[PDB]
């Protein structure tokens, strides 16, 4: 951070990321509050975590108890004595009940207001710690097994660059993978744009988690794509995702390798043809739409519709901060990454009726060749303009993706998560 | 100094409202295809120069786009005409409510428009702004419920609202007698009105016809009177957090306005900033009671006893902090998020009653609170598409829009007044 003096800004924390074997948090886990979530959670987490009743690894506050605004007082009461003591890369997570689904307008106003609290707290925490807010459906059984994959993601190192965000967990029950640390056992994952960078790193994480990977990219990038299929011990496939036959070409490679079925499609492939709209041509527009919006929509509709992905399936789409906030010279790109959010939202119910979830991740600043292509100052500032005071890592994106792919993340659909370090930019 | 030079700024002097001035600086071009282009042309022919110099406004009807492949319309309409848009120009994309589209394809496409409008907002020059308005696919072709929004957007009043998203329902609208005197013969309770913003809301309201009831605490008795006199409404000393609060206003509505008011503005607000690990009960509880508990207690009270009824208008003051959060403000942002909470939550109940409740989240506004160090002041000021802080009028203008009698199909809305501030969620 070579402009720490120029911007009045702290040296970054080295963010603890996932390592197999290591405990998930670096301290004890406090689970406070009141409502329908504290008891069952204390219960589901007994074994794998380190429950009170030194340094706090995690702090979970149960807000579902809070039925009027006068009760918000709780957040204060619970958090004020314990922040003094949160560890390196701590994890604060507040849990509430889906505000639209509340039993009174009064309840709704308090549960809604939670985000103000969490997004603000995210701005006060030190040494790499983060905040998250999760809403659970008031029609979830009290065991609340549907909430588990999410708590486990946040209450760990994998969520290392996921800060200040809001999770939205449905009503369905969930079933834990035999092994949480190999959650993707014998799953077939399709990952587009997997030659290098974020796509490639998705494949890795997927493989690490148990999946067999179909690495898709174009002929231009074989060698780099070969090196990837190899490393995850999966299978390469040369394909332009915008071409008539693409759906046919994936289905068949599946038929020849995986019994014609898949569990996970990751729409990662993408291009950028930046230019101001006053200077934008038809070609710089169209190309970006084809790859970035038209294709992922086609592959989802294609592969679900032809039965390649069925029950228990998972689609994760690659969005962007640009699609939420906008960006100079990216009206194409940001239409497409906003459309991606639209695919996620538009298809969630339909796919829900088919036992399939669909979610998007919207990366912020990630070290890739592409951030590396930006004038160093503009680049250095961008990298540093977040609560976590640093650029994100391609692993951090893939993690959030892998959390969506989880067989126990079945109750989580239509969600949009930024992997952004709590970047300041937003809508 | 060096960083500033490195990065590359020319804030335009923003045109504001002036009685008499035309509402644009140039002619209005209405393009695109769909159920909005023909009616909008016809509604606006009188007061605007439609295309048979440079463009004062551009409006692209996007309701016509039903699949992603047709997004290309945006590019075909805007690219050619962009280079010709004037100082403080205006760009507005009208679309179909995504959640209510007739296919998932449409939904994808109409949802996609926000990425476009927010980015375009970031490329416009010379103080010009972009806006996205979605209209219920259930509105009648006449589209009468849309006008108030279009007329506010396509005017100088909306000078500091940039890059936003407006949500118009199905209901029909009757226009006021005088578009320049919209609030004529309306009674408006404006809390926190002694100084700054609240005091300016009261002005803009007078300008617009309203009989204002300027409200405040006793300690600010002096400044209230000045305000009350300036606008030609009457004053009321009361602390909004008093258990008698509702009853006192109600009493006053009898004494003066037939036990009746049409608009409520929950402007009164306070701060008490503290890192949460130093937060004491006073600082938590004070703000909470003033910023969240109070506003609700007034709204629910004044609709409950019938003081505000059919045709009513509650407008609450959120904040950027409530959307994006902010260091030292867990208490404060909890409240302003709760204000959105009040707005989203009370909207269907009030809809059924003939009342619209909406919210406004100011960005950075030149005021007496903003007492902030020149290091933080200079950055929050300039970190938005428009390269400056906003004037209080900019905020009150937006409130005045909601408050229109013609804004009956506008409810549940949270509109930031931030000249597209960079910070958000
Ligand atoms: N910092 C970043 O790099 C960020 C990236 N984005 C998005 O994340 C995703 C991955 O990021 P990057 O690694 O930078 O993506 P990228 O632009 O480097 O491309 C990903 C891969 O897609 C492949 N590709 C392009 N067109 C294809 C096609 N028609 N068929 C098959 N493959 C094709 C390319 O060969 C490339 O290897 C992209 O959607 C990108 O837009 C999102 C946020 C930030
Ligand atoms: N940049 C800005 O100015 C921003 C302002 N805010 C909001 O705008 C609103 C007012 O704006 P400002 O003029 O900057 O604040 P302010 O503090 O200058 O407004 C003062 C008014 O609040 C009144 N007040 C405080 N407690 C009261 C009570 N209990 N009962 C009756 N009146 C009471 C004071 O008497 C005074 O009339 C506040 O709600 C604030 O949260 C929103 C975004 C940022």
């Amino acid at each position: 951070s070579f402009l720490a003096r120029q911007l009045g800004v702290p040296q970054p924390e080295t963010l603890r990321r996932y390592r197999a074997g290591e405990p998930p948090l670096t301290g004890s886990l406090l689970i406070g509050g009141a409502g329908r979530v504290v008891e069952p959670l204390r219960a589901a987490l007994e074994k794998d975590y380190d429950l009170v009743g030194d340094s706090f690894g995690g702090l979970v506050f149960d807000a579902t108890g809070i039925t009027e605004p006068a009760g918000l007082k709780g957040l204060h009461e619970f958090f004020t004595p314990v922040l003094r003591n949160l560890g390196r890369c701590g994890r604060v997570v507040v849990v509430g009940g889906t505000p639209e689904a509340a039993a009174s307008t009064n309840e709704r106003i308090a549960q809604r207001a939670l985000e103000g609290f969490t997004r603000s707290l995210g701005k006060e925490l030190r040494r790499g710690a983060t905040t998250a807010l999760v809403y659970l459906s008031p029609d979830a059984k009290p065991a609340a097994t549907g909430l588990e994959s999410t708590m486990r993601f946040l209450l760990s190192a994998k969520s290392a660059y996921v800060d200040g965000q809001v999770f939205s967990v449905g009503a369905d029950d969930s079933t834990p993978p035999a092994d949480w640390e190999k959650p993707l056992d014998g799953k077939v994952a399709i990952v587009t744009g997997a030659a290098r960078g974020i796509g490639a790193t998705i494949a890795e994480v997927f493989a690490r988690d148990g999946a067999h990977v179909v690495a898709i990219d174009v002929e231009s990038a074989a060698e780099n794509l070969a090196e990837t299929a190899s490393k995850v011990g999966g299978t390469a496939l040369w394909l332009d995702v915008t071409a008539d036959d693409a759906v046919d070409k994936i289905s068949e490679h599946l038929r020849d390798h995986h019994g014609g079925k898949a569990d996970i499609l990751v729409n990662n492939a993408g291009i950028t043809r930046d230019k101001l709209l006053a200077n934008m041509d038809d070609a710089r527009w169209d190309a970006v739409l084809a790859v970035n919006l038209l294709a992922p929509l086609r592959l989802t509709e294609g592969l679900v519709g032809n039965g390649s992905i069925g029950e228990g399936g998972r689609v994760i789409g690659l969005s962007s901060i640009a699609g939420i906030a906008g960006n100079r010279g990216q009206t194409n790109y940001a239409t497409t990454k906003a459309g991606m959010i639209g695919i996620t939202q538009a298809l969630a119910p339909g796919l829900a009726a088919k036992g399939i979830t669909i979610n998007a991740v919207a990366p912020g600043f990630i070290e890739t060749q592409m951030t590396a292509a930006i004038p160093l100052a503009t680049r250095e500032v961008g990298r540093r303009l977040n609560s976590l005071l640093q650029g994100g890592q391609p692993v951090d994106v893939a993690e959030a993706i892998a959390y969506f792919a989880s067989p126990a993340s079945n109750a989580v659909t239509g969600n949009v998560i930024r992997v952004c370090g709590q970047a300041m930019i937003g809508a």
